[PDB]
Order: structure tokens, then C-alpha cells, then sequence
């Protein structure tokens, strides 16, 4: 019944996410959040999807490709099928939404990103939480998150500390859609 998107992402100070290709920064315990929040569902038996581009699917290394444990959906006009039944390539997001909400042992869509698909993540009807780690600094990236309007927003008050390895800091921050709250 019920079908939430909710975007997850890491931005700098100047709302950066991507350098080169790749992510400018390695957060191992940020990273296992970000596992453990895409994978966990409530309903045991049942799945979670991530919805990428296809930029982010050739920055994971191929031995962690398919993301385990979920069900992947690469947005891509150029890439081949992949044969991996735990992975389809879509050819628009619209047609990807659709598949997803077709099969019903998909509990969450998690849009895990590529700056044009958290923008039609952050358009689309299941839009529901974002969930942003703030890191601090500016990382020189050449990619960034959508313009997004935080007053559609209800920012969670939960207490949230500072974090840091490898001497990057960063805080967690959830947002809730404010028609859903
Ligand atoms: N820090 C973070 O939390 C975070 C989050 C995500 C990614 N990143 C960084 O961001 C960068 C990549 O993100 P990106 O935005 O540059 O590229 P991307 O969006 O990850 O992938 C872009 C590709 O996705 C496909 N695509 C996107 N929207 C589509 C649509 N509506 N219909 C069909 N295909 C679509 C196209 O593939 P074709 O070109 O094959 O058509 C497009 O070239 C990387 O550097 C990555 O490390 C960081
Ligand atoms: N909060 C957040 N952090 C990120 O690093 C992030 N990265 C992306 C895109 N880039 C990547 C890069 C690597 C992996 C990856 O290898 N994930 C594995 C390993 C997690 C771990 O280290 O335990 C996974 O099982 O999730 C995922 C996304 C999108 N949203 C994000 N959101
Ligand atoms: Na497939
Ligand atoms: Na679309
Ligand atoms: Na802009």
C-alpha cells in the first residue's frame, strides 16, 4: 500500500556530493548507516530498492555491485541489460517508479542518488524523508545536490551529535515531506 521514497546523501558545505566521479571523501561508519538504512525493512521477506544513476552505480566497486541485500534500479539510456536479477536498468524514472510499485515485496525506495535523480526524487508524489549528512568544509566537488526548498520540510528534533573519522566532521540531519506530517 503504502510506498516511501526518501533520499539519502552526503553534501559539504557548499552542498557538494561527487569529484571526479567518485565521492570526495571516505566515512566508513557514515557508510554503514547508509547500509544499514537502505537495507533494514520492517517486514522480514521483504525488500528495499535504490534507485541511482548510472554514475553512481560505476562509482561502487564491482565486487560490492549489486548493493547486497536490495533490490537495484540503475537509471541509464545507455547501458546494456544487466542480467543480474537483483538489478535492472531503467530507461526513465518515471517507468522505474512504476516497476517498483508493481512489485510488492518492495517495502521503501531508497533514491540514493545522482544530482538528477534526487531532482525527480525530490518532484515525485512518493517523496517522503531526506536523510542528509552535513559534512563540514568545502570539498572542491564538481557535482551537487538539487536546489531543494528546506521549508517543504519538517526537520526531525531528535538530539544529533558531531561526527568525525579521519578528521572530516559531519551531523545527520531527517526531514519529513510536510504533507506527510
Ligand atoms: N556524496 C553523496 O552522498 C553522493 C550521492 C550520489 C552520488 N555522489 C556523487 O555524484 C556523482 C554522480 O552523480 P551524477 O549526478 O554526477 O551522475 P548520476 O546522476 O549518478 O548518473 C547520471 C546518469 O544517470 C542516468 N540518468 C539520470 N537521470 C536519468 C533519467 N531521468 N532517465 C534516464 N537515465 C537517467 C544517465 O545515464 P546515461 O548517461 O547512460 O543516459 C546519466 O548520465 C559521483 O561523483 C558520485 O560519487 C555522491
Ligand atoms: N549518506 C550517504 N553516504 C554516502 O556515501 C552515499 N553515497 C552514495 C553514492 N555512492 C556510494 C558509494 C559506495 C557505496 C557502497 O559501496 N555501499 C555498500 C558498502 C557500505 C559499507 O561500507 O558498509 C553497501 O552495502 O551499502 C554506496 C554508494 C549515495 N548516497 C549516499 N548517502
Ligand atoms: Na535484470
Ligand atoms: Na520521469
Ligand atoms: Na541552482
Amino acid at each position: 500500500r503504502t510506498l516511501h521514497m526518501n533520499l539519502i546523501v552526503a553534501v559539504d558545505g557548499c552542498g557538494g556530493i561527487g569529484r571526479n566521479g567518485g565521492m570526495p571523501w571516505f566515512l566508513p561508519a557514515e557508510m554503514a548507516r547508509f547500509a544499514k538504512l537502505t537495507t533494514l525493512t520492517t517486514d522480514s521477506g521483504k525488500k528495499n530498492a535504490v534507485i541511482m544513476g548510472r554514475k553512481v552505480w560505476e562509482s561502487i566497486p564491482p565486487k560490492f555491485r549489486p548493493l547486497k541485500s536490495r533490490f537495484n534500479v540503475v537509471l541509464s539510456k545507455k547501458m546494456k541489460e544487466e542480467s543480474n536479477e537483483n538489478v535492472v536498468v531503467a530507461r526513465s524514472f518515471e517507468s522505474a517508479v512504476s516497476l517498483l510499485q508493481d512489485m510488492e515485496n518492495i517495502e521503501t525506495i531508497w533514491n540514493i542518488g545522482g544530482r538528477e535523480v534526487y531532482e525527480l526524487g525530490l518532484n515525485s508524489p512518493f517523496l517522503h524523508q531526506m536523510y542528509i549528512t552535513r559534512v563540514e568544509g568545502d570539498f572542491l566537488a564538481d557535482v551537487f545536490f538539487p536546489r531543494v526548498d528546506y521549508g517543504r520540510f519538517i526537520k526531525s528534533t531528535e538530539s544529533e551529535e558531531m561526527h568525525e573519522e579521519k578528521g572530516i566532521k559531519y551531523r545527520y540531519e531527517i526531514y519529513t515531506i510536510k504533507t506527510d506530517k
